[PDB]
């Protein structure tokens, strides 16, 4: 029993150091990116509130970053605390909270609207540590119907590809056919909806669907976000979307996984080559 | 028959499709009816706020203030955020799929990173929280083995002390992955006693609002601190994974019994309307 436990513990160690040096290029690379504008941004914006501290002394000025303070503050729950605009939605509604509970559940979570009450925060943490579990038997029921549209699609597909044909190569056809269409149905399609719709460039399009569709949810892009017009036949596709989108990435993402099993065969046999052959 | 699986199959979908579609129903009313009214008083105290900035500083004219506002949210889109540090938290938020969002890229080769970043670091973190998981699992297999053995050699016996264990699972697990870090956090950020758990479960569930982030605020933060919170997320994570899916069986199993409870209740107005 523990002969196996200690090949065991050697694994996810190595994996763990993996990850750890995963995160520290990770790391790197993301600060490479985005230290600059960020520093950029913090000198603009010192010479924006000079401009401010000084064309208006009479203001206390130490109350100037506390006035701020209370925006910002204010700005989490979601206001729009303009006297050309007093008049305002509900983030709250009978729709957003509905789209909330849908964050919650599908654990993608924008956070763009979240609990302010203590019990909206105590059923929040019922409703996730139930409704996530709810929701993973819907998902995967949606994985099975749409895994079984595909099972029916290359039962076609594999008896007209039926040349002067092997069983395990036909294999990487069908995982092909699966990646293109998938990318058009779930990212492409959808993405350029969200461009027009929402008035997204193509890139914060797919990072939106990406983001969402893992789960990441960030929050930084929403679709049906803004107050714009949008048609409500737009947020109910956008809810199916989800649903089938979501179990799409499922085995997407599961796919790269076998395939970094598979990357991390051939490379530690790789290593025990070279170490080997010390000549070369 | 092929197709009559797949009818099977498609009526259990579709009625657990109508119980999500209503487990989000009255989620949306419940949360409506907890929010709509902080929502209302926050903004009847925030036009409050606004008016009464206006008077006791004549100084600012009704003109300058939404110009001021303006370049505020243009500095939320904003806010070191990027340091040496940070940007590992933000890699943590990735691949975990937490993804509090405080912190997200700006620049448009950020986010292509970040998009080639998950979907290669999800599934390589995914093997990670197993290899944990396993871990973490074997180590309380041996720690029932131990309490199986004293509390199996007297008082009542098999079938009902499988009910036993898991609440000693639940008990101690939410000491270890819940109580004892909500307790360090609510110290150490000042946070509620239930702003704490909540941020705990918002985390380790990996929804990740990012409403409270542990490491988010501008505080002397002891070196110890962040990295304990690390091995806290990958160990609760691990956690949360069992538990959520505990949670699944007991529906999986409510699901039986409430099936058949809806068999028997048919069943007897059968036979007690067959009575004439
Ligand atoms: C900023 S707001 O909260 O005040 N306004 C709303 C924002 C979004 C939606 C909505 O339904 N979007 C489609 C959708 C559905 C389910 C899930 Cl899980 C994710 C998504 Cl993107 C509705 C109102
Ligand atoms: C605006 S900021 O970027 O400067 N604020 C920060 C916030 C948090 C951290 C950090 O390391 N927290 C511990 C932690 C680790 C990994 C994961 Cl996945 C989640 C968490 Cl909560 C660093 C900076
Ligand atoms: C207009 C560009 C759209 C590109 C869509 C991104 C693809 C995300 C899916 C992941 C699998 C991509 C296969 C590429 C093999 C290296
Ligand atoms: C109009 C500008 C559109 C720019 C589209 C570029 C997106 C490229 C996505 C890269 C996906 C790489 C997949 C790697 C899989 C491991
Ligand atoms: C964003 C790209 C990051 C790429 C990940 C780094 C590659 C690390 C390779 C680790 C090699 C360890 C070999 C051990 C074999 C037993
Ligand atoms: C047969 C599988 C159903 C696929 C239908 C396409 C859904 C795309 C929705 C895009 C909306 C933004
Ligand atoms: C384009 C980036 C490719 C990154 C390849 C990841 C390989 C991980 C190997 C894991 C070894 C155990
Ligand atoms: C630090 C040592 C670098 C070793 C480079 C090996 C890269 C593995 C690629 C595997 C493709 C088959
Ligand atoms: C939110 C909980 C409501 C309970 C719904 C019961 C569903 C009845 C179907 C039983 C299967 C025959
Ligand atoms: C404008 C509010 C949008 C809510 C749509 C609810 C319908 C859910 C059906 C899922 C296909
Ligand atoms: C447009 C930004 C793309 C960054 C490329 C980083 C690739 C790193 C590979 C390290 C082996
Ligand atoms: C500080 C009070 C927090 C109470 C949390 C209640 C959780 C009950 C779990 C039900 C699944
Ligand atoms: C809190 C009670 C949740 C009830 C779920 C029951 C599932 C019914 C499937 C027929
Ligand atoms: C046999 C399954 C019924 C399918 C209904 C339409 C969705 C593909
Ligand atoms: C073995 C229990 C570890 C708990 C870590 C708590 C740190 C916030
Ligand atoms: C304090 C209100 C509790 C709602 C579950
Ligand atoms: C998280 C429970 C889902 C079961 C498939
Ligand atoms: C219909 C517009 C296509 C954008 C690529
Ligand atoms: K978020
Ligand atoms: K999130
Ligand atoms: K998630
Ligand atoms: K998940
Ligand atoms: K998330």
């Amino acid at each position: 029993d523990s002969a196996i436990n200690v090949m065991k513990w050697k694994t996810v160690s190595t994996i763990f150091l993996v990850v750890v040096l995963y995160l520290i290029i990770g790391a790197t690379v993301f600060k490479a990116l985005e230290q600059p504008q960020e520093i950029s941004q913090r000198t603009t914006i010192v010479i924006q509130r000079e401009k401010f501290l000084r064309a208006h002394p009479c203001v206390s000025d130490q109350e100037l970053d506390e006035l701020i303070q209370q925006i910002v503050a204010a700005i989490n729950a979601g206001i729009i605390p303009l006297g050309a605009s007093s008049n305002q939605v509900s983030h709250w509604d009978l729709g957003s909270s509905f789209f909330f509970a849908g964050t919650v559940i599908t654990t993608i979570g924008f956070g763009n609207i979240s609990p302010r009450t203590e019990g909206g925060k105590i059923f929040c943490i019922i409703y996730a540590l139930l409704g996530i579990p709810l929701f993973g038997f819907l998902l995967a029921g949606v994985g099975d119907q749409l895994g079984t549209i595909f099972g029916k699609g290359i039962a076609k597909v594999e008896d007209t590809f039926i040349k002067w044909v092997s069983q395990t190569k036909i294999r990487i056809i069908s995982t092909i056919i699966f990646i293109l269409f998938g990318c058009v149905l779930f990212v492409a399609l959808p993405a350029v909806i969200f461009k027009h719709i929402e008035g997204w460039s193509a890139l914060d399009a797919i990072y939106f669907v990406v983001i969402t569709l893992t789960t990441i949810g960030f929050g930084d892009y929403v679709a049906g976000g803004s107050d714009i017009e949008y048609l409500d036949f737009y947020k109910p596709v956008v809810w199916f979307w989800i649903l089938v989108g979501l179990a799409y990435f499922a085995a997407v993402l599961s796919m790269i996984g076998d395939w970094l099993r598979v990357i991390a065969k051939k490379t530690k046999e790789a290593v025990g080559e070279f170490r080997a052959h010390a000549a070369e």
